[PDB]
């Protein structure tokens, strides 16, 4: 593919899609034997491993729409990927939403106009896919991981002037992020199975951040449960 | 309310929503004991009984966003209800989704302009309480109930010369129906749970129709499922 | 037709629709000779019956441009119905709209999605039939029946939490109602002929009410206008 | 006002509003005593004079609804004018649209963004002043004038493209011309009486010319229509 | 063509475009040698003269984006027009635009729907031809007239109770006017080359006229930019 | 600022925006003297270092509207940056646009929704500022590198199933790329200056590749431009 370069097999069925590859290569070199690194292009990296003997990847996808796209386009269109799942961070939009939740989004709002561009008059509501959901909520409620099942908003603009997340949390809307859309929509042109699953960074709207630690813990329990949904 | 000829504590903290008002009478009369007709205004009536010792109550909705926002709106906000459960059936868009199929939605698609109307450029993609799914489901699976959990299209005419269910069924959008997004935009913004589960009259695409037969059993399942999930 | 359970020649070439269906056998039993009710489906009654020995009908829409739509497109597609004539009530959102008024809708401005589905960056403006509002208008005149020709707003949510209608009545917008944009829409996209009657049955931005037996005497004048309009 | 030079008093609180400055001139001198021009801005001439001894102005607009609704907000706010009618012509775009028909409008459809401007979501219908209407109906029947009322095309591009006027004119509207929309919409925001009578000038769609005696013919009726409904 | 009584060879290679045909009128007399008036219809004047012994011509276009797309589709199509030059005024925007300052637009923004009709989700941003442009710009500079390049918005609304300009300013827009988006939109697409000049004629925000001198200094400037630009 | 970890002055005023951060390393490291890396957050590096004495940063900034606003955004606002030159690449979209032409963006198209998200009714035409685009213009010709002026489209989709690249080719647009119309808005919303100077990659339509050697030819030619154009 174009932005990724690696040769055929190298990335597994399943992949791993942080925001930052910085955190790809964490990822991988933390959970995973075995790591290769199959992309540096744009130093977008991207690894391969494996996780109790099955072969996992993990891909850097960069912020925004726009970014994940790419990256999901090439891994569906060229690698034949089978299973998607972004682990990432968003900012809580209500009270009810606790620092220590993982979250997994069954759908995502959004004001990018990449499904207006495709429906016009319609509006596409994207769709985790439900085995992946499932098996990732069954991983935290085993272990007694908290997670919170809902809906994100995947916004454009980290910084908006014109922002509606206030009426999003009245609307239920757990949080804030910059991928989910795109990600859920072409797995599911494609007929391949998408979930993301996230981490509370902040609460957008009080200002409060996470503690440095508040934020190593669930972001290992999302990777464990990203892995453990898995195998 | 306006539409509602009930007094207060008539209605059950859980309401079935068929949209068919003779369905109500049915589901009613054929499932529930000590049934009383709470409203007859329109003809659109709802009735109250109880299933396993547990007050239900079961309201038409009539068809079409419009006519399902009045029924909901006024349920929430005059009787307090808490769990609203539509059970009614909808077009099959895909092969894949078989005729004995009970569909429980994650989410809806539409072509109303009920969000557009309150969020501008902002898509917003409704949401089903994943608790009522997920018991919905747990119930189905349970009983050996063949289940999809998936999306579908909350369409504003039955009969579109613009129809666009070609192009959901290729980004997996599971059928076609008139009243998903409603239900759970609204209740989603006053803090309540719900959930549409539905049965597959047809395939739009094909023309090929259920049998009476067929629809009898897959209603009883989805009933099944409705009241078992809550019990 | 799917939704209308009548035979060949059972429909009369011109249907008066009213919203509520218990309504439509009011109007059929209360103003008809030799009435027979040709559909019972989803209890949505619909009635033949004569009129000085001239066939009318009477069938029930439900709210909302998608419950209306139904009827109409199954009346004129399936029962070649050729004149169309809502008979219902709005909110008056002007104070020089009286109670006693009798509105004959020359157009409609709505919030619904279907003519932007169609048309997209046009907007459509629907049109009543001018010889049927001539008449009705001729018919109102001759008995002395208050009457005020001009347009209505088409809404998709009874319960509007972003209503426009302040906006609307300083555009000279008369009342608010559900049903007129799809009647007129549909009826001449297929070379019909429509018209909406409606009554004055409160006043939304006052809240003023108006009485049981102001409510009687008016629906009476635009059942008399709308027949006598026919005859 | 800006664009209009006109003294208070020098305008009548009946406007009749041609498109071409130029036929406002032959108006005014051949159907009106003891005309003076009251605005030669721009080359758009404005003038008054009298038709059986009651004071009648006519001002051209020009051509498209930036520039009608120049002349209509100053005639409105700055003169006070009470009725305004427009007198010109517009292409037909079904076939029994006659070439002999005078057209009045009882609304109009549009790609113009204004109303959207305003009312986002909403489509607004305009509305034509039903008591001018009426007069200019009475009047033409009354002479036998061929008269069709309903609606026309309100266009931004007189070149267009991506012309919808194939679909309009299936859903029975009548012609495209370039000013009404503007014309009805601010008149009825001001609370004055509006309405468009429109000759045919030629069919959009068959290419099909009207001869320039024909033009003569329908150009007068239309003017004798314009009076007649006014004394 | 339709709207312009010339014959082939009448209108030069390059035409200037003022909105007012007087001004169009004013300027062949007043700048150019052996003028001949080659259009009379509605009287929106077209001259032709010398200027250097070069053939030049000069439109008026009428007030709005509808009327200006008239005659410019003309020029192109029928009379192979190449170097089409807006020479107009605005309403400054922005405290720092002077009245002194003449605009050279390298683009526009709008309220017209006319790209939204061609290009849906797509925000068409028209582009000044830049040798047109940077020939303009080399003239002001060699004899120092002060010279501001920059954007500007079309509007259709003279009066326009939803204007926008406020955020317009502050995104750096400098002033408002009816034409540009038109000129620079459809030149473009027949491969022409055009630009919009224009004087400050006030500013629309804090009220303040421009004095009649100021206005016929600028002019003055705005006329010999045009052509100096050209020769 | 939350994405980029510089301290106060370690950026200057004047940056180049490369989409790849690796080209952001290799543009510094090549052409700047006493280089320090100020960011590695994200692997989106940014560094400064001397162009003949003068301060010059130089900052990745990813791909896509989303991406690129993060970063203009929180130079802007943290960093007080003045200048801000985009440097990258772009798919021609027109036969006339060469392999070896340097592109000046004078303003851009989009699918991007975020200027109607401020906007609405609103096209907002994105303007480069012009004394940027001018020197950069000088710059060129002074050396007698061919460089072509005039606009291009800001893409969402790398992958768009619903490109419109045909149609905004015919009305001039020359190329594609997926940053130009975030840094353009942002800049002039902030009252900075900013200025996209774009090599050929490729020709989208025929997928025609420029070789890597004309790639290394023209990537020299648009730093010496961006430079120079800034000393
Ligand atoms: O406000 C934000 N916008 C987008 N993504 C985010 N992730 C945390 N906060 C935000
Ligand atoms: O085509 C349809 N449209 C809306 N609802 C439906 N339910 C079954 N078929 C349909
Ligand atoms: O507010 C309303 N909305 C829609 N229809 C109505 N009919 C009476 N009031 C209303
Ligand atoms: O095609 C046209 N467009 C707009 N107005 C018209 N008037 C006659 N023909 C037309
Ligand atoms: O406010 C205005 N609108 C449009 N054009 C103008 N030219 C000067 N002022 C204006
Ligand atoms: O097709 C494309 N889309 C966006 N950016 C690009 N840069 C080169 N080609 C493309
Ligand atoms: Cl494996
Ligand atoms: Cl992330
Ligand atoms: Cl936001
Ligand atoms: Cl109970
Ligand atoms: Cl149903
Ligand atoms: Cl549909
Ligand atoms: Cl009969
Ligand atoms: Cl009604
Ligand atoms: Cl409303
Ligand atoms: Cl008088
Ligand atoms: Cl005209
Ligand atoms: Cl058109
Ligand atoms: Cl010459
Ligand atoms: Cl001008
Ligand atoms: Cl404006
Ligand atoms: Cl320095
Ligand atoms: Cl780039
Ligand atoms: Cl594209």
């Amino acid at each position: 593919s174009v932005h990724i370069g690696a040769e055929k097999g190298q990335i597994a069925d399943t992949v791993l899609l942080p925001g930052d590859p910085l955190r790809a290569k964490f990822i991988a070199e933390t959970y995973l034997e075995n790591v290769e690194c199959y992309n540096e292009v744009r130093g977008m990296y991207g690894f391969t491993g494996t996780y109790k003997g099955k072969k996992i990847s993990v891909q850097g996808t960069g912020m925004g729409v726009p970014s994940i796209s790419i990256y999901v386009n090439e891994l569906i269109q060229s690698y034949d990927v089978q299973n998607l799942i972004r682990v990432g961070s968003c900012g809580a939009i209500r009270k009810d939403v606790k620092v220590r939740d993982v979250i997994l989004a069954m759908t995502s709002s959004t004001d990018s106009q990449m499904n207006r561009v495709a429906f016009g008059s319609v509006d596409f509501a994207p769709c985790a896919d439900f085995e992946l959901l499932k098996n990732a909520y069954d991983a935290a409620k085993d272990k007694g991981v908290p997670v919170t099942v809902g809906s994100v908003f995947t916004a454009d603009q980290f910084y908006n002037d014109d922002s509606q997340i206030e009426k999003l949390a009245k609307y239920g809307v757990l949080g804030v992020e910059m991928e989910t859309t795109a990600l859920y929509t072409l797995a599911a042109k494609h007929g391949r199975k998408a979930l993301s699953i996230l981490t509370v960074s902040d609460h957008v709207l009080t200002g409060e951040e996470t503690t440095a630690e508040e934020r190593q813990t669930t972001f290992h329990d999302m990777i464990d449960v990203a892995l453990h949904s898995v195998s």
